[PDB]
């Protein structure tokens, strides 16, 4: 019941272009990494865009 890349980002008011994202999680901006399933990557329900250290 989680969400893919797509919808993943549609929960963002601010999101960016696919490819922008895989930038992210390049800098371990996101977390927990996506499922790297062979070439597809699912977006856990628990993935989500870290800002810097103030929760």
């Amino acid at each position: 019941m989680y969400l893919t890349l797509q919808e993943w980002n549609a929960r963002q008011r601010r999101p960016r272009s696919l490819e922008t994202v895989r930038r992210w999680v390049r800098e371990s901006r996101i977390f927990p990494p996506p499922v790297k399933d062979g070439r597809e990557y699912l977006f856990h329900e628990s993935a989500v865009k870290v800002d810097l250290n103030r929760p």
